[PDB]
C-alpha cells in the first residue's frame, strides 16, 4: 500500500514523489492523470504517465476521443491504467494558461469521489497554471474519498505542507 505520506486530513495524504514512480511501486487501483479535453498527453504529468506506458495510454486515448469526442473541462473518463495502475482516471482541471475558469477546479475534484482510493497529482497545478496551494485547498474541501497526492517538486511540497491550514 501507500507509504511515506503525510496525513493532512481524515482522507487526504501528501508525499513528495514522482507520480510515475509512485504508480509503478504501488500499482494503485486508480491513478489520476492531469488530462486535457483532447487526451493529448504531451507534457506535465500526462506526458510523463503516457511515456511510462510506452505511448499505450495515448493510443487508447485517441481511440476514446475518436469514439466519444472531447471531455469537458471539469470532467473525466476512466481508461486503463496500463502498467501503472488498474485504471487511469483522466481528469481535466481548468488550464489557467488557456484562460479557463478556475471555478471548474472544484468540479474536476468531484470526479475523485467516484473512487474509494486514488493516487493523484494536484489538479490544475504545474503547466496548467493554477496556484497549487489553492488546488490543495479545493482538494481537501471537495474530495471525500481517500486521496494520496504526489507532488513532484520538493520545494513546492514543503511550501504546501508548511502553509496547510
Ligand atoms: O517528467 C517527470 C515527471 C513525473 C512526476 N511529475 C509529477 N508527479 C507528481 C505530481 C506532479 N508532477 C512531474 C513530471
Amino acid at each position: 500500500s501507500f507509504s511515506g505520506y503525510l496525513k493532512l486530513t481524515d482522507n487526504v495524504y501528501i508525499k513528495n514523489a514522482d507520480i510515475v514512480e509512485e504508480a509503478k511501486k504501488v500499482k494503485p487501483t486508480v491513478v489520476v492523470n492531469a488530462a486535457n479535453v483532447y487526451l493529448k498527453h504531451g507534457g506535465g504529468v500526462a506526458g510523463a504517465l503516457n511515456k511510462a506506458t510506452n505511448n499505450a495510454m495515448q493510443v487508447e486515448s485517441d481511440d476514446y476521443i475518436a469514439t466519444n469526442g472531447p471531455l469537458k473541462v471539469g470532467g473525466s473518463c476512466v481508461l486503463s491504467g496500463h502498467n501503472l495502475a488498474k485504471h487511469c482516471l483522466h481528469v481535466v482541471g481548468p488550464n489557467v494558461n488557456k484562460g479557463e475558469d478556475i471555478q471548474l477546479l472544484k468540479s474536476a475534484y468531484e470526479n475523485f469521489n467516484q473512487h474509494e482510493v486514488l493516487l493523484a497529482p494536484l489538479l490544475s497545478a504545474g503547466i496548467f497554471g493554477a496556484d497549487p496551494i489553492h488546488s490543495l485547498r479545493v482538494c481537501v474541501d471537495t474530495v471525500r474519498t481517500n486521496v494520496y497526492l504526489a507532488v513532484f517538486d520538493k520545494n513546492l511540497y514543503d511550501k504546501l505542507v508548511s502553509s496547510f491550514l
